[PDB]
């Protein structure tokens, strides 16, 4: 298309010093560059080395982010280099930091910015995005940014490290790509006050102008770039978030990764411990800390296994109770019931407890799942009580960043003398045991899910997300777990091998596609694996260079 | 030109989140930005927030020149509007840091690069700069950077940091200045070994080729640009500086910062020094520490000085001595002598001084100027010879960075009691004595110098520069001194004046160029303070609104 | 700048299917083009096949100015392959003809359009040429084209035109070359009627705001390019074309190839017949038929000749006398006299002339002009009368087309037995005598001049063209006629060797110019000669070739 200083200044194109001879050449980039030829090697190790030379986490965010904005190839190469330890950056917990100070660490605009000033002209902006075949978007209104609530604008560092992931792990074409943040306003008077906010100065408009721009959005995507285009909603309101999935789940081909995703990861450790807890599902008693989204989410996915099992819906929800702020989740509590948390709200014991430790003594679950965001509340008499109830208790301590954790590796493990099976939110080192004996914990994180249900969906033309899809993909991540790794006490593989494992994920759930008729991209493939593994966005350079050649 | 994202990208029409809406419209940027109308204020305070944040001097480095890319006019708006503290940081010291580690620290390229591989095919990688009007040329082989030596390719930094000075000071154009590296090998091992150096890994070469490779280059700039390109020679080596500047000095128009622009603003001390005591010009004798590039430099303009003054050829040399770290230059000595250095070598006195203390004593000097980079070789004895040997001793020390110096400005007013004028290189801060007067102490930064006067030389359309333009640029770097100042033992003016004070030295040149007839621009204009305040670069932000209006129906 | 189709579709950049292989192969151009390499010879050639199966000049007109839009180095060297045939083409008489049905054969624009209703924007528009480097423009409002008198914005075909003359014989860079057209409106009720016409429907403005406009434009383009700018008037109404050229002659760089342009080729022809007739200026009377704009402007620049060979003002006025559409111009008569007519307005002799041939044996001139443009009114009994009264009779019959003419050189030369000294405005063929005598006329053509005259004014950088550059003109352009030349009768050299005619005019009017302080280009060169040459445009095509090398 372009040559000269263009190529350079876009980073779609530029290859850096990685430029051939020829390329200079040929492409009029000669002298514009160094007098030396390097390879994405070389690049990507000069990277490692600033990196080292850094102990901010938020200058190696900055760093990183502005190489996506000089060569993208690049940036993805490095990513894939070492995943585990620029996760952390690139998203949590950073992400959070970075979005906290986004107004600070601006330097050049990464995604596509719609206000509510904006209303009616919605249609507009979306043209003005320069790219054509976009098939992934990822939009928040910044409502309800991980743990640090309204942060406006601020939150298109979310969508934006999102799709980082989408491309790093599965494959999506970048270009086909677009972060999305809506500005409605926000309540955070911190911003408001801030002279550097780059949202608009208002509180949040919680109107019908609201939803309406919510609608227009949906549609101006899709008039311009289909109907089975993915769009993921991503730290939205707990009650906008259930609401729009409702809405428009079997309308626009969505989900929410909050939500789904959570559910999803929270399932597949599940279902790796029940490879060494062969009990009857009918026996397993399930029990929450916390009420909220990703209780609810959780939740109902596990009903749907349950019932995939042979258990009932009535059946399955009563083997599943809830303690929230104030209490156990009980008919006629003087504490609110909403109607999400009506099929888990049961019919009360004789004893009601005050305590959570109290409610596992009395009713005797094999598993509990922390998702408070309220610290330390799986005590270590908790962890006991478990450990006395059950031979290998179940004890998922989800809540994130670390400080909020309900317990440690560490605390969980001792504490049950090695017997429990164990996975957080938050990472924590192998455990050792004074009979030295290693506990290697699992992390139960989102980015096992989405890049490889993303990417099947897209690949597919699938135009709606059943949560049948997310119970499938759930199966799919249990299903890679080595004998090894399961004795090593880990219910989900590694995540170095993050990749391997999202691509694994995106076949199995394109043959499920399929088999349900949910896919419309035909002809059908025969080797679903091949057809993914294909299609799947490499980093690696492309030559640029004119074919020249004699005429014979 | 272009639309949508590309006007993003492209850092001179760059405006950021000071598009305005009505801009973000009409150019299809609405939604590429955040929905937030800045102004050019507001992004400037966002990065003097940002840039307190940093502790690391290389760090601040990294983020500004990051800034000339994504933003230019926001770049040169934030020099000017904090010059004094920011100039270290584009420039020397922290170039000098960065140019040591500039392949470690690369992210994109910033000026041209002719290696001695594209020897034949130079006027092939002229031809790829953009810009198509160029004045304005800073080249480098990067052999003698700063004090650090052999950085070859590193050594870009160097040519980059200096256009971005005769932008912030002077106004020249930014989309006229081209930054060049002439890459012909390194002999730094280290540099050799590294594994992300940016130039040929060989050794330099020193043959007829290298000779060849300048002369191409001086032809292409000049064919595709005009003869009358300013092309200014930075951090060559010793040898090649001086005799390139004497093989193009009248075939081209060049000059070179180390040797013309240091004696420039040396000289513009001195002069400044003479304001305060009106000693005789026969009653002056000047000794340098230091026998080298800066030395020669400063000698041969004082030489000029003092003949346009009276004197004559000899008469002006003989009152010049130089010391260097073999001893004192005498006539048939053992340690060699350079041919420029032969008229500063005169017949040895009856006692040959073996050190500066010594000649400071036999020679009886009016002026010391230490030019060695060597340290605190002006001792406390040193100060306190010449305290008492003159009324007003005249002490320069010139050597950077700070701790090459010769002294401080502490150890050179207490050990005279007020009495001595002193310059340096380095920044000191003011000298507060016990007795209660401050003193603010000049610094001879060349700064003063080569804005103004490539500015002039540029909107005159000058051919050649003789060394007359830098002497009479000095007198206009000292003419701008208030008595106050005078008084308050600057032989400087302030650097936070240095766009104030490099118009007015562009101004004064002009008109010397105009009435010794070495311009060829005219119309020569009347009123030249006016031309050149007219034809100066702004750093405000142009409105990119096309306009629209109507018809009559 | 460019690669791929935009080369093709830039017409400066576009060499066709002359684009060698490599370099359709390296600027990614292979396949876009048939797989066969021309050259500009080939082009060319095909060019002439075209041409010659053509009859109408409006479709050779239509062709040619086509090319101009595809390939602008194939369409001026077609030009200079054969000039004089094609002169007539580009320019008049058919640009007249194009002139006329402008809208009809209006393809693409061309030039550059302000109008009135632009007023207090000029400047906006002046912007919008993507030129950077204008040096030569040329401006109408389009008020008196040719003859055929108003024609609004359908006049800037001569800009047009004039400037692809500029460009061919001169060798001034085309793209520093700007036609403008001024609208402010027509008088012509055909063009207003007309649906297809292109500019404003209205009457023309005669106010200040007319006045104010010419002020805006000048300020405007001198503004952008430099006040060093060649503007040149063309084909303004008569009243405006002498008072813009006094208001803006010494603050612009102006001249009016109409006024001073025909007054040079004129005078060029008189000083040709002078090295047959070397008879003291002293005796040297002229008559001119008509007392027009070309009468004046001709008049005047006789008068300074005849200054620099001895003559006062006063004296030079009373050799020249003028016969109008009212008769001859004398004091106390009752037809107007106008300022510019009073120096030639002379004091009545005894009898006075009702006719033409009446006034030529009454006040015996040497020299009769032509320039009524009415017909043939040199009767063959002037032609007689003057045979008569001198040896060698000079008849000027500039007129234009022929058939204005005052007279053909058949009807000139053989009423006075092939002794007369003629030259027309149109060309006239090679007239034979019954005794075997052949006789060549010249032409008094504008293009003799003006190329020449505008490369030397560009190239010095000449910031006012004062009337003595067109005295220099003259004499220049008449230095260049070789004794065999004069034999033949001709006045002028022939017009098939322009274009070095052209240049050897830019050189010694450029000697003229640095001799008399009027360039303000130094360095000055030493050599004239070469300096002018050397900035010559070509028409040969650049390679546009990368440099490929391997690095020893
Ligand atoms: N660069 C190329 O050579 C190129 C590019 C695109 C398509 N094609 C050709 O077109 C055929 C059909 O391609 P298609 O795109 O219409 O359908 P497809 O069968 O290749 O892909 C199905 C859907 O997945 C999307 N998709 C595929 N890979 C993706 C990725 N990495 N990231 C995001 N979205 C992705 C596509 O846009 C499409 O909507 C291909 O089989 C190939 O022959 C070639
Ligand atoms: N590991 C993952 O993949 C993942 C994914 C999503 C969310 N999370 C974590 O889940 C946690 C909850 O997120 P959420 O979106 O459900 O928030 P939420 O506000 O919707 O849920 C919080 C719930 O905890 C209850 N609660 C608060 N303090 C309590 C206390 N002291 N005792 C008992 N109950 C208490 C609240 O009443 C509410 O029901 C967060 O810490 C978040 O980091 C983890
Ligand atoms: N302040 C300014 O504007 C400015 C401008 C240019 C140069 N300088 C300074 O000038 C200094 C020298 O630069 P240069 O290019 O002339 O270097 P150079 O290498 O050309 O000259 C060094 C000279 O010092 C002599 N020398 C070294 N050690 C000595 C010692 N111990 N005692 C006596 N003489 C000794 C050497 O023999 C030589 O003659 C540097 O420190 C530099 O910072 C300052
Ligand atoms: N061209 C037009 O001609 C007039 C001026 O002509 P000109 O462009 O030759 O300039 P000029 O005649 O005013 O100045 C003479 C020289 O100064 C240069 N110059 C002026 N300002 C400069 C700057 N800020 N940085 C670097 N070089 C600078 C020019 O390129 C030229 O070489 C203006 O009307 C302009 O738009
Ligand atoms: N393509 C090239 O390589 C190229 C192009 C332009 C200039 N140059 C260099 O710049 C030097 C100075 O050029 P300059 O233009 O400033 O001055 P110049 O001395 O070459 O020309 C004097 C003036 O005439 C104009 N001019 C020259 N040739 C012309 C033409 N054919 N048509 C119209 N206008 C014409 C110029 O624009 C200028 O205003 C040249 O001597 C050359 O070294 C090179
Ligand atoms: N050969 C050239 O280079 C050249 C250049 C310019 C104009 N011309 C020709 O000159 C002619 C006049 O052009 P102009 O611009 O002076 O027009 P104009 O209207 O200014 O001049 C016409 C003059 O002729 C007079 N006239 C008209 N009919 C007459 C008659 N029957 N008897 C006597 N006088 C009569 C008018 O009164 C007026 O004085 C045109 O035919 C034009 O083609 C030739
Ligand atoms: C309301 O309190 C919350 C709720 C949810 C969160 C989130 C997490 O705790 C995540 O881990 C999380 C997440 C983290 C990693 C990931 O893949 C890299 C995907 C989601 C989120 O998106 C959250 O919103 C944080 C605080
Ligand atoms: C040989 O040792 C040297 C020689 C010269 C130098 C230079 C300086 O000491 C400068 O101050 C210097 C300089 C510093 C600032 C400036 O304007 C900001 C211009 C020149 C140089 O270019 C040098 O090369 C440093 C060490
Ligand atoms: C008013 O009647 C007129 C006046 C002038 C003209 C012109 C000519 O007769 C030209 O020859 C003429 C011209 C012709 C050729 C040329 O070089 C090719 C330059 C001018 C004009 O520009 C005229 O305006 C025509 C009719
Ligand atoms: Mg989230
Ligand atoms: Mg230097
Ligand atoms: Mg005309």
């Amino acid at each position: 298309k372009e040559k000269g200083k263009p190529l350079m200044l876009n980073p779609r194109t530029n290859k850096g010093m990685a430029f051939t001879l020829q390329e200079r050449q040929m492409l009029g980039l000669q002298g514009l560059l160094p007098p030396k030829i390097e390879t994405q090697d070389i690049q990507a190790l000069r990277f490692h080395r600033n990196l080292k030379k850094m102990t901010s986490p938020l200058e190696k965010y900055i760093y990183i982010m502005g190489i996506q904005e000089r060569n993208e190839k690049l940036f993805y190469r490095i990513l894939q280099d070492d995943i585990e330890s620029l996760m952390p950056i690139v998203y949590t917990p950073t992400v959070g930091l970075a979005c906290s100070q986004y107004g600070h660490i601006f330097r050049r605009p990464k995604g596509l910015f719609i206000s509510i000033s904006d209303r009616g002209h919605v249609r507009s902006i979306v043209d003005n995005w320069p790219e054509n075949h976009v098939k992934a978007v990822v939009v928040t209104d910044g409502e309800r940014i991980l743990g640090l609530g309204d942060l406006g604008v601020y939150g298109m560092g979310i969508p934006v490290g999102k799709l980082c992931l989408y491309t790093a792990c599965a494959g999506i074409r970048p270009d086909r790509c677009l972060p999305v943040c809506i500005d409605v306003g926000t309540d955070n008077i911190a911003l408001l006050k801030d002279p550097f906010y780059m949202g608009l100065y208002q509180k949040r408009d919680r109107t019908q102008q609201y939803d309406d721009l919510i609608d227009e959005f949906m549609k101006a995507i899709t008039d311009r770039y289909g109907r089975n285009t993915l769009i993921q909603f991503e730290d939205f309101g707990n009650h906008n978030a259930f609401r729009f999935l409702r809405k428009y789940r079997e309308k626009y081909c969505t989900f929410n990764d909050d939500i789904q995703g959570t559910a999803a990861v929270a399932l597949a450790g599940l279902l790796a411990a029940q490879k060494v807890i062969s009990k009857p599902i009918s026996e397993h008693k399930i029990l929450f800390l916390g009420a909220g989204e990703a209780a609810l989410g959780i939740a109902n996915l596990i009903v749907m296994s349950m019932v995939e099992n042979g258990l009932s819906e009535q059946e399955a929800q009563k083997k599943i109770w809830m303690f929230d702020k104030y209490g156990l989740l009980v008919k006629g509590r003087k504490a609110k019931i909403d109607s999400y948390q009506e099929p888990f709200t049961h019919s009360a014991p004789e004893s009601i407890p005050d305590t959570f430790e109290d409610a596992v003594n009395i009713l005797k679950p094999s598993t509990i799942i922390g998702v408070a965001g309220a610290g330390r509340l799986f005590t270590p008499d908790v962890i006991r009580a478990m450990a006395s109830i059950n031979e290998r208790p179940v004890i998922f301590a989800l809540s994130n960043p670390t400080a909020q954790a309900e317990c440690t590796a560490e605390e969980a493990y001792t504490l049950t003398e090695g017997r429990c099976l164990f996975a957080s939110g938050s990472p924590f080192g192998p455990v050792k045991l004074t009979d030295g004996r290693v506990f290697t914990p699992g992390q139960g994180n989102n980015v096992y899910i989405f890049p490889g249900v993303a990417l099947a969906v897209i690949l597919c033309n699938t135009r709606h997300i059943s949560d049948s899809v997310f119970l499938e993909a759930a199966k799919a991540l249990t299903s890679q777990l080595t004998d090894e790794e399961l004795a090593q006490g880990r219910l989900y593989p590694p995540l170095a091998n993050i990749q391997e494992v999202s691509i694994n994920i995106a076949i199995k759930v394109t043959e499920y596609l399929y088999a349900n008729k949910m896919a419309f991209r035909y002809p059908e493939p025969e080797d679903k694996a091949k057809y993914v593994k294909e299609r799947t966005w490499r980093s690696e350079y492309d030559s640029l260079l004119p074919d020249v050649y004699e005429w014979p």
